[PDB]
């Protein structure tokens, strides 16, 4: 009869059989003219023999001699698996990530295929737009973008892993995102997960996700310095893999959720796309999605953007207001890099800015992240200047849940948070138990 | 909204309220525009769709117009249960749905816990929670709020939707209605105002109502002026919302590539959930998409309802909370259901958890429920297993923070993972790391 499938299971590749045409490396961030310094992605590698960010590159040449065709129709005959690489927003664009990772070695939670959110009321009712979308980076397994990054990352190192190289397990030195989306891939795979923390950094609300996962936590009696020399002092003499914020493979993963976007859109460029980023790789990771989509020909253009800074933060709106003349190569010559290329923009939102901002948006049905909020400011403001007209396509990048930000909704709708009038407050309201008390509240809010 | 607007539409499909599992032969049907709550025995209703226009398309027909819609952006087929819209609401105007693009949830593979605890190599869980609310109502909602958003667009006498609820389905409710413009109405007792719990609706400007008495008398308030006022109660044991549900076994089946899984574990707190599955997953059967139903099993809390005395004794003293529901589903799929003691379902949760899931206590007395099926051996090794994930862990942390630093009081927290504290000096981590690794 109906063969589902044989009793035991566990798990089409665009290529030459027995002979994988696509590799990448490990090559120094826009390295020299004619350059030949490069890393195997085997290898347990941080930075360039000049202390410099490493950046993953493709053989371009490899992958182009499939035609533009080619690669949107592979990517669109993907989208509703449900097969062990393929499922993933990110896999199933394995070929222009970790092209030879073994699919035995993948460690995937099905990240990405991410929602891609119509704002057909916030962009009216505020901003006079019709078609303003929100990708919702972070309605996923972790509760951010970063499954996108730790999906990639994971994997590398469970192949060195299994290869019998040597990786005891994972460490990390971080209380966010990276750390959660981190121990949760480590988890699901069986991989050790160690966070190192000065003792005055630990919060239990704040670690819940590694904690849950297993990591073995570390509460160390020092600050950060002190934590950071151990670590180093740690790693060197076992092998343990540093996840760190500069880590290039994360941005492997990361660049999918721009090709989705394009996905998404029938392969149509968006003309804005708005990136928060407290961290400066989230818009270069867009970039590179979005620069890889159009070098292979899949669309002809890559959309303008935005890289949207809560006030004061980093130096890099200083640096655009002045046409980056004062400029000089928290990581900013990636996204400076990456905003020239594709003629951007950078815009702020002061601190009450993003909390109003956040009112609005979630008035409209949305529960967004202080980030979006920073995103929205920025949109507010480029539509004031006439730099994006009404009708554009423009999509915000939401990093994280906003249920991971619920405290501070809290303190705003209560008017609990100082120095900000917390205008669009909602608080609930006080009424007597009486009939037709009840009926007045009622009969005016609504109206006649 | 302007893309699919073309006249091509003679809309063969319908539906209407009927009683729920109406006697043999019924003239009793109401028109979902209507705004009905009872059947005329006083008895629950149910939205049946008419089969027969429906049949004149095959399975095959079903199965290929579906998978089209996958990936799609456009108007209302980007959404997961509008993907499905001729099964769920066949006469709403597109231009009335009101929709996030909900569904489409994650379907994840318990490769590491399905292996490691119980010897499974299918276990798969339907995360229904990883979404914009944070939980499966939004599935329900999208329905309501768009026939609520229907009935009222026809300039008619509805001035906003009320609830009195603190959890989910008020955070759903209140969402739908803001990106719709519709007033959304809580009502409480003031002794239950948690800006904590209300942290959704209170951001996506519902008006909170804090009314200064208990429950029994604020219910009265309701009543009255609900009769005054045309304010849709959102009822709890409310038929639309099934309707949206159901696309959630659908889409179950969808996912694997139209293909029946074995054993779907539903944790039924809500007992209309397991009931929607079934409905769901016999359209597909009775439209010709696949040709059996998967058996489920409602996951029950230790001592919640009479549900489980009335499974351990063949349904032999039952009589028709919405229990019938449940009953009548587990019944035509000749269902089990099965209890987690507060203890257990943590316990698995922590299991759970340790294997890069972070789950809420539902999906805790799911696989509790698995584990003991396992072991009267049930449930197969090789068994296609979808548990089903009904909100989002991010909203349980508290429940972990406080079982992983051991302050659950009449429980072990076998399985707490607390942050280990170390001095610093080399030695010192060296010796914790040795042991660990
Ligand atoms: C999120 C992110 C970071 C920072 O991680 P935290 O855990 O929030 O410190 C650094 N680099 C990249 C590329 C990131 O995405
Ligand atoms: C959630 C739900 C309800 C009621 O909501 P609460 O938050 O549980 O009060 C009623 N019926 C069904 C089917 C539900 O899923």
């Amino acid at each position: 009869e109906t063969a589902v499938k044989p009793p035991h299971r566990t798990e089409r590749r665009n290529r030459s059989n027995a002979v994988n045409p696509f590799s990448a490396k490990y090559v120094p961030f826009n390295a020299a003219p004619g350059s030949t310094e490069s890393y195997s992605l085997d290898e347990i590698v941080y930075r360039s023999r000049s202390g410099g960010l490493l950046d993953v590159e493709h053989d371009m040449e490899a992958l182009k001699r499939f035609d533009g065709a080619y690669w949107r129709d592979l990517f669109d005959s993907r989208v509703g698996k449900s097969t062990w690489p393929y499922g993933s927003g990110v896999w199933s664009k394995k070929e222009w990530v970790l092209p030879e990772i073994d699919d035995d070695d993948i460690v995937s939670a099905f990240e990405g295929n991410s929602n891609l959110f119509w704002a057909e009321r916030f962009g009216k009712q505020f901003l006079g737009m019709n078609d303003l979308w929100v990708k919702h980076c972070g309605i996923s397994h972790t509760g951010s973008f970063k499954d996108l990054g730790m999906t990639v990352l994971v994997s590398q190192v469970n192949r060195l892993r299994k290869m019998k190289r040597p990786v005891v397990g994972v460490g990390c030195a971080s209380t966010g995102d990276t750390s959660a989306a981190l121990s949760a891939y480590c988890a699901s795979a069986g991989i050790p997960s160690i966070v190192f923390l000065p003792a005055n950094k630990i919060s239990m609300a704040q670690l819940v996700q590694p904690i849950a996962n297993g990591a073995f936590v570390l509460s160390i009696d020092t600050d950060f310095d002190g934590c950071m020399k151990l670590i180093r002092e740690i790693t060197a003499e076992l092998p343990i893999y540093l996840a760190n914020s500069l880590n290039s493979l994360r941005l492997e993963g990361q660049k999918t959720a721009a090709i989705e976007i394009l996905q998404q859109f029938d392969w149509q460029v968006p003309d804005w796309v708005i990136v928060p980023g407290g961290n400066l790789g989230n818009i270069y990771a867009f970039y590179k999605g979005f620069k890889m989509c159009q070098e292979l020909g899949l669309v002809d253009r890559i959309p303008r953007m935005v890289c949207a800074q809560a006030a004061n933060a980093n130096p890099l709106y200083l640096h655009y207001k002045s046409g980056w003349k004062d400029f000089k190569p928290v990581s900013i010559d990636r996204a400076v890099y990456a905003l020239k290329k594709c003629n951007g923009i950078v815009e702020e939102a002061t601190e009450e800015e993003l909390m109003d901002a956040m009112a609005q948006a979630d008035s409209t049905g949305m529960f967004i992240c202080p980030h979006t909020g920073v995103a929205l400011t920025a949109l507010f403001k480029l539509r004031n200047q006439g730099v994006i007209a009404p009708t554009d396509r423009t999509v915000v990048v939401s990093t994280a849940h906003g249920l991971k930000f619920t405290q501070s909704k809290i303190d705003y709708h209560s008017n609990a948070i100082p120095d900000m009038a917390c205008r669009f407050s909602n608080p609930p309201v006080d009424v007597k138990a009486d009939f037709g008390a009840v009926m007045d509240v009622l009969k005016s809010y609504l109206g006649s």
